[PDB]
């Protein structure tokens, strides 16, 4: 089986642990343990039960330099009942080691004892936003040392209560930090915040999730009369396996379909207004590649767990940011370099913008010279 002598941890800590009685590691420290003293970012689901405190204070308190007084970890939380939760067990683990100070301040403790204790060698924080913030405007709160945060039930701090807070927090940190992110769900939120500022980061328990992983996106300020000319051109131009296009409408669809199949393009194509038996039939023969390019309207409910799809267009650009997650994104199983492109009109605009910044992403305009190696 697997031990915590296994991950290398300081004495002081494997001891402080043995004395709150976690004799083996959870599953969620056993995905998490391992890969933050890695010093990869963590995206992680699982429910408001902590459970999960345990998972991300092992870690923490591994990294840390007692020979340095500055704050060098924080762990924010929603909720002050979950601060001294928090706080309790990081100094019930950390009572071994020597002159690990643990500070826990919400907007429920007075804020004056708290301004000053902080005069004081602080290594961990265990805060609201709130009151983090205020107290690093302030200058009190040092914070040019941190190496760790930690948002626990991030899908409350990055409500629209919280998420400027919680942004404006990460602008005083250095550029490279490490951040560990638990949530109870996975809302788009969570997704900007992923895409945003996490690096690279380990995912756990987020297959059958979406996200824009590996995917190159752009966008073009082109026309209904004109669409087809950039698409007849974006088939000349770029080097494609498998692409599949998105269009609005069934009628549109077919309209298009037999305008691809004119210019001497081969494709095949579905929509809701078919029958399950033919549709299905059509997928299987284009998941066996009979063909390069499908074209369809919003039917999977899944994401494209197709290979050898490398390019996708949206023909009609979608109003909603989840639809467009559903077009683009990939369930994390596959990773693979593929293109998303945007032929956008006019009434499309706001709607561009409106989802780049929905999903914390950017959507670079199109290059005349697209790197090879992108897909």
């Amino acid at each position: 089986g697997n031990e915590f002598e296994d991950y290398c941890l300081k004495r002081e800590l494997l001891m402080g642990i043995f004395e709150m009685g976690w004799e083996k590691p959870s599953p969620i420290q056993e995905e998490s343990i391992p890969i933050a003293l890695s010093g990869r970012d963590i995206l992680a689901r699982a429910k408001n039960g902590t459970g999960k405190s345990g998972a991300y204070l092992i870690p923490l308190l591994e990294r840390l330099d007692l020979k340095k007084d500055n704050i060098q970890a924080m762990v924010i939380v929603p909720t002050r009942e979950l601060a001294l939760q928090v706080s309790q067990i990081c100094i019930q683990v950390s009572k071994h080691m020597g002159g690990a100070k643990v500070m826990a301040t919400t907007g429920g403790t007075n804020l004056r004892d708290d301004i000053m204790r902080l005069d004081d060698t602080v290594h961990v924080v265990i805060a609201t936003p709130g009151r983090i913030l205020d107290l690093i405007k302030k200058g009190v709160a040092k914070v040019d040392h941190v190496q760790m945060i930690v948002l626990d039930e991030a899908d409350k701090l990055l409500s629209q209560d919280f998420v400027q807070i919680m942004e404006d927090i990460i602008l005083t940190l250095p550029k490279n930090r490490q951040i560990l992110l638990y949530s109870a769900t996975f809302p788009l939120s969570v997704q900007k915040f992923m895409n945003s500022h996490l690096q690279k980061p380990y995912e756990i328990n987020l297959m059958e999730e979406l996200t824009l992983k590996g995917v190159t996106q752009y966008y073009a300020y082109v026309t209904e009369r004109q669409k087809v000319h950039c698409l007849n051109t974006l088939f000349s131009r770029l080097q494609i396996n498998q692409s599949i296009i998105f269009c609005n409408s069934s009628q549109r669809v077919e309209l298009l379909a037999k305008k691809i199949s004119q210019l001497g393009y081969s494709c095949f194509y579905i929509h809701a207004k078919m029958r399950q038996e033919h549709r299905n039939r059509v997928f299987h023969d284009f998941r066996n590649g009979l063909c390069r390019n499908l074209v369809c309207t919003d039917l999977f409910t899944r994401g494209i767990d197709i290979q050898a799809v490398n390019v996708v267009i949206n023909f009609d650009f979608p109003k909603l940011a989840e639809t467009y997650l559903h077009r683009i994104g990939r369930s994390g199983r596959f990773g693979h370099l593929g293109l998303a492109i945007n032929l956008i009109t006019y009434d499309d605009r706001f709607n561009l913008k409106s989802i780049e910044e929905q999903l914390g992403t950017e959507i670079k305009p199109i290059p005349s010279n697209i790197d090879k190696s992108l897909y």
